[PDB]
RNA sequence: GAAUACGUUCCCGGGCCUUGUACACACAGCCCUCACACCAUGGGAGUGGGUUGCAAAAGAAGUAGGUAGCUUAACCUUCG
C-alpha cells in the first residue's frame, strides 16, 4: 500500500512486489477491488533466495534483510 | 472543660506452625532478537598407492628334468 506515496511523486509504473506466505498474499491481494486499490498495479509471489532472474529498473529490498546470507 | 466504645473478621509489628523453592547479600520465576566468526568432531565428487587379494597373460636368475644339435684330459677301450 506504498503506492499511495510512490505515486505522490508519480510513480505510476508496474509495481510488482513478491513474498512467499501465499495465505497473507491472498489476504491481501483480493483488496484490489475489495478496497479499490489502483487499477495500474500488478502482484505476483515470488521469492528471491530461489528466484532473482528479470530486469527492471528499481529493486525494492524490503524484508530481504541477511535472509538471503542465511 | 463536658452527651460517658453494643464489637476484634482486617500487612505500624511479632510469636507458634506447615508445605515447598526457579533460595543463600537469601522471592520471584514461559524469546524480540543473527551475516554469526574460529579452533574440535561427524561426514564427505574425485586422487593415490600401501599390502596386495582375484581372472589371467608374460617368467630374470637359480634349481631340477628331458634332449636327435654341439663339444670334450682322468675310466673301459673292443682300441673305429
Ligand atoms: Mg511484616
Ligand atoms: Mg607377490
Ligand atoms: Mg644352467
Amino acid at each position: 500500500f506504498s503506492f499511495p506515496f510512490f505515486t505522490e511523486a508519480g510513480m505510476l509504473g508496474q509495481y510488482i512486489g513478491f513474498d512467499l506466505d501465499k495465505g497473507m498474499i491472498e489476504a491481501i491481494e483480493h483488496s484490489l477491488r475489495t478496497l479499490n486499490a489502483p487499477e495500474g498495479i500488478v502482484v505476483k509471489q515470488g521469492d528471491i533466495l530461489s528466484d532473482p532472474s528479470g530486469e527492471s529498473d528499481l529493486l525494492l529490498m524490503f524484508k530481504l534483510y541477511t535472509l538471503l546470507d542465511r
